[PDB]
């Protein structure tokens, strides 16, 4: 028999990780972060400007958002491969939530007061979700939920940019560079060695088209024009905590503060497992969020770790988070010296960078792939696609997160319970539905409940055991066999058990004792055994009714 | 090696179960249901009248509710021991939700139009929750939630009956029969053979006090007075589906239709396991709910299977649901002939039957017992106690059910993952925290995840395996041992797995292959093996990477 057991220097290093990994910084790591930082401050200048236009902001707000939030994260960040900048989904939702209350064309100054207050309210939401150690609710945002959302929100932006839109080389320069940017993101999606042609394609589209426009003073082509040369102007005089639009700037902060958090705490997770290092998650949510609310005071909008630039970062050989300093050192140059060179860049070119980032969100293949595999993840993909397209954008991320949390509760409530039997030649007791080889011991009924025993199922697992008990007490009467005299609960799959779960196991042990059947638990789990040996309802089982395995509960014969 | 496998006559019998169990009805079963039905139409007449006063209704509405809803359930019910009548918690919440919008004393006719419309809206909520096969959400109502609720709502009724209250034998007859009714429910709570003294004590209190009042024309004692002799008057002309109070009569229906359903689908569950028969649950929720909305048209209020009378039913020897006919045959007699005998029964006597049923709801011992065992079930008990006492009664059953559903999600997200080792002399691989005897195999790392692998945890189980992998690859360098060359996932406790869970197991198999570590699954569960052999992401594991047990995965040596 086997017994069942029970189970100021630090202040600038617990808050600022740059004093920890700054000790191992070589010049071989500076050669690797300069190449991967100048590769990444070549996808940041054209796509930061582009995603600021997608958020209906001035195009320099995306370049302000590639200087100070990359510098703040390099002080507070825990990931070596994460790249900080404006993000295509956070810009598309911010520019759709603020478009329908404040017009960006007629009220410009009021529009650059709710883009900065929403960034602050996204900052104080992300920071006060990792400070309260409450970051696991960004894992409730499934990949199926973010397929109908990004795709149900990529249409209502395409509809809003279809009402306000109503020459000829404007059409041809917007469709030629839509064929340079769409086939090249297909070349790099196939071969993961030609990443460099898609990292260079937005900057080459900006550079080449500016030549075909200075060479014309091309009329029939709009042009960015003069952009204000200099660093970030001090905001937080544009942070409106009082007025009519403080519930709109708050609704955009808890909306672009979630979608920016399911991208930055999902790309710091991706590259921590490839390169084998430890990222905290909650300290990463305090980093992205002090980044936002201190960038909100420096004329930036919502930034996080982008999916696209971080993959370019870990394809050019980044080693530390100094690739976010070399990024913000070629953004510092272009904010101080290279600003008159955007005077002839057309708006249709960085409208094509928007289109490849919008139709790169409409993923219909993986939404149809979500129908062949699961069907409650297809319901969550179509409750976000049809909850954003018809009803507001808040209730498309609430009726799809709520029914993704429901399919978890639909398995904890009403779980699978199986009748197990011994596999011949083996002391292992597997289920008798799977494993047709498994035959049953004559005077025993091995039942395995495959979930944690909570309040939500503890009365269902008492009416299912007795349905199992009624069937085998009637099958043994049709086959000249002995009745059930020991019910063994295989607790191998019981994750946890609460006070309503232990009480249902003691109101089952004494109901089965009146019919002389002797309930016995076998193979408990740690966090259940310490719940069973530290309770007054766990001494009604004791040491004679808790066993090492099912084969040891059969061999002891509790009768 | 062992292979892992994959897993009009009926129309009046599917709707009316009385045509099924009416075939075996003997006269020995009629002798047993008459004694247990007249025992139970002796606790129904005094406590039905009493709980109608607790709901601020006329006292005959509780006797109308003991005639037709017992007769409807005897046609549609599936439980042999369930007793149908008015219920102390459903009457206390109905009489508290309608008291604060409509005064029962100044607007009597409007008050007997929202007690009948709430019963209809409780009926169409209970019936259209078992017709949609949606009855598992009454299991979300924990026993900890219904301890702070019944006890946080038993005070705000005691407060409402303290404002409107502001002779001498009225005080003495209300305190003497409060000592006959409170000590006798303590005698029967100790010895479960003297149930008959607590079943007789409300009727004896009504009978004896009526003698001490006819013998006086006792002034200084209020008296029920003349009650309308006859059967149930036809309502549904008092069912108001249009007006100002249709959102109040609906709020009371989804509130007294839940609390009446967590008592009737919890006392038909209790007595189905003691007497070993099968109750459907959803067909039981269609029975209780056609019972309510067809009793609502016959001048009844919310009835269900009461906890107290069903225990008296299964202590006097009920065998079928004809104890609900003998109950409604001694209510038919007292509604037709014995109505002038309540002309001198004092209102303070059946106010004492209320008090023993209100302070029998305030269970402070099991609320303090909920602190020694769990602490997220004490939070749900004090979010219902302080969510009903301060904020409305809807948000005390919403912020306590919502944080009882949260502790389920707080275990599916972030579960327990253990490192397992072989117990010596045994081919069983238990965890190494519990079971200090368990030592590890040199070139292996057996990890057991103790939950279902969902979207909510699939990225947490990839950063915890590599934390387990980083520790044992560093411990083996401090002890002159071989590194980890096979990671075995013990899937013994994995209940289910979704498409985000299989994809995380294939984006872990190929990350571990680059470091030459060869991830292997062992002991899968049926509903995971059929999810793994019917997926394109389950053929990247195959038959060489899915094993019978952990000891067979070690013995095969996948390297």
């Amino acid at each position: 028999l086997h017994k069942v057991s029970v189970p100021l220097v630090l202040a600038l290093q617990y808050f600022f990780p740059i004093f920890h990994w700054g000790s191992d910084y070589s010049l071989r790591l500076l050669r690797s972060d300069v190449v991967s930082g100048l590769t990444i401050a070549s996808l940041a200048i054209p796509q930061g400007i582009s995603y600021a236009k997608l958020a209906n902001l001035p195009p320099i707000i995306g370049l302000y958002s590639s200087f100070v939030p990359p510098l703040i994260y390099s002080l507070l960040g825990s990931s070596r491969d994460l790249a900080v900048g404006p993000v295509s989904i956070a810009s598309l939702v911010m520019g759709s939530m603020l478009r329908q209350a404040v017009s960006p064309d007629q009220e410009p100054i009021l529009y650059l007061q709710l883009a900065f207050t929403s960034t602050f309210f996204a900052g104080v939401f992300q920071a006060s979700l990792g400070f309260l150690r409450l970051g696991f609710i960004v894992d409730f945002l499934s990949k199926a939920t973010l397929t109908g959302f990004m795709g149900g929100a990529a249409i209502i932006v395409s509809l809003q940019q279809l009402k306000g839109l109503l020459a000829w080389q404007t059409i041809l320069m917007g469709v030629a560079f839509l064929a340079v940017l769409l086939t090249t993101r297909h070349i790099s999606a196939r071969n993961p060695k030609l990443f460099w042609v898609s990292a260079a394609a937005p900057l080459t589209s900006v550079i080449i088209s500016t030549i075909i426009s200075f060479v014309s003073k091309a009329h029939g082509i709009s042009v960015i024009g003069d952009l204000p040369k200099g660093l970030n102007p001090p905001s937080a005089n544009m942070l409106t905590f009082s007025g009519s639009y403080v519930g709109l700037a708050l609704n955009t902060g808890i909306m672009t503060g979630i979608l920016s958090l399911t991208e930055g705490i999902a790309v710091g997770r991706t590259f921590a497992s490839i390169n084998n290092y430890q990222v905290d998650g909650n300290k990463e949510m305090m980093a992205i969020g002090v980044m936002n609310m201190a960038g909100s005071c420096a004329s930036c909008y919502v930034t996080t770790g982008s999916f696209s630039r971080s993959a370019v970062n870990y394809s050019a050989g980044c080693k530390t988070a100094v690739s976010n300093i070399v990024m913000a050192s070629a953004v510092l140059v272009t904010l101080l010296f290279l600003m008159p060179l955007f005077h002839y860049t057309p708006n249709v070119i960085l409208s094509a960078i928007i289109i490849t980032a919008v139709i790169g969100l409409i993923d219909v293949r993986g939404a149809a792939r979500l129908w062949k595999v699961d069907k409650l993840d297809f319901l969550a993909c179509m409750a976000a696609f049809l909850g954003v397209l018809l009803v507001s954008v808040q209730m498309g991320l609430a009726i799809a997160v709520g029914i993704s949390l429901f399919k978890i509760l639909l398995q904890v409530t009403r779980p699978n319970m199986v009748v197990k039997g011994v596999v011949p030649g083996t002391a292992s007791y597997r289920s008798m539905a799977q494993y047709r080889e498994a035959m049953r011991v004559p005077s025993f009924l091995v039942v395995g409940v495959e979930s944690a025993i909570y309040f939500a199922n503890s009365m269902y697992l008492g009416e299912r055991i007795m349905r199992f008990l009624r069937e085998e007490d009637e099958r043994a009467a049709k086959c000249n066999q002995c009745p059930v005299r020991c019910i063994i609960l295989d607790m191998s799959a019981v994750a946890a058990i609460d006070t309503s779960g232990l009480d249902a196991l003691a109101e089952l042990k004494k109901v089965l004792e009146k019919r002389n059947i002797e309930l016995v638990l076998a193979n408990p789990v740690g966090s259940v055994t310490e719940r069973l040996y530290n309770s007054v309802v766990g001494k009604t089982f004791g040491s004679d009714r808790v066993f090492f395995s099912v084969a040891e509960a059969v061999a002891a014969a509790p009768h």
